[PDB]
């Protein structure tokens, strides 16, 4: 196994993987690594047991068809993932936490919106159909970038927001197009 975090890339308290080498801080790992199971296996793993089983989920996708699906098991994994590929980016930490807007000349947005929400609302059962998931986290950059303006620092909301997509058409499969 790896001596760091897949995550956040820091050692400490490490769970190890049993059918890859990757290791995870417990609330690192989205779900948060599981009390007993031995074997365990990652989210990584699983998600690729996903694609092994059924080779055809790889074909091109609508993302209008993606979003409409129930939230049962697989998407439910799916979002979980998705959710952990932006925790893996650095630049993730300007949208952990609850965010306050206090800038002049502008006001803050309506419904905010930031990763560790999405995260418990995940956690809670909260989302009925991928939709809601993806929504919030649209919601998350779009606030930014309208909050900070012609602020240099919106560039920070493209960013992440470019790994959130790029991680989406990936995870669910969405039919590549010019
Ligand atoms: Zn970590
Ligand atoms: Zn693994
Ligand atoms: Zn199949």
């Amino acid at each position: 196994n790896s001596n760091i975090c897949e995550v956040c890339n820091k050692w400490g308290r490490l769970f190890c993987c049993d059918t890859c080498p990757r290791s995870f801080h417990e609330h690192c790992h989205i779900p948060s690594v599981e009390a007993n199971k031995n074997p365990w296996s990652c989210i990584f793993c699983r998600i690729k047991t996903i694609q092994e089983r059924c080779p055809e989920s790889q074909s091109g996708h609508q993302e209008s068809e993606v979003l409409m699906r129930q939230m049962l098991p697989e998407e439910q994994l799916k979002c979980e993932f998705l959710l952990l590929k932006v925790y893996c980016d650095s630049k993730s930490c300007f949208f952990a936490s609850e965010p306050y807007y206090n800038r002049e000349g502008s006001q803050g947005p309506q419904k905010p919106m930031w990763l560790n929400k999405v995260k418990t609302s995940l956690n809670e059962q909260m989302y009925t159909r991928v939709e809601g998931f993806v929504q919030d986290m649209r919601l998350i950059f779009h606030n930014h970038k309208e909050f900070y303006r012609e602020d240099k620092f919106t560039r920070l909301g493209i960013q992440v927001q470019d790994i959130f997509e790029k991680n989406f058409r990936n995870i669910f499969a969405i039919q590549e197009t010019s």
